[PDB]
């Protein structure tokens, strides 16, 4: 399969904090370009987290939204 054939598969994020939001999102569910899937890190072949986490490059917050979120640990 590829990350473009499964992009209807969100996942769910869990906030350190009582303050933060838990997420849930998909990739066709956050994305609306093919240039724009080439940025945030899709090629071809995804592995699992890093399907979902595209979202940070698309939202521009890679750098706080995998920290202050239970994304990659």
């Amino acid at each position: 399969s590829d990350v473009w054939s499964l992009s209807k598969t969100s996942m769910t994020f869990q906030p350190k904090k009582a303050s933060l939001q838990p997420l849930t999102i998909s990739l066709d569910e956050l994305f609306s370009s093919r240039g724009e899937f080439i940025s945030v890190g899709g090629d071809g072949r995804m592995s699992h987290k890093e399907a979902i986490l595209l979202g940070l490059r698309y939202k521009k917050l890679y750098n706080q939204a995998r920290v202050k979120y239970s994304l990659l640990e």
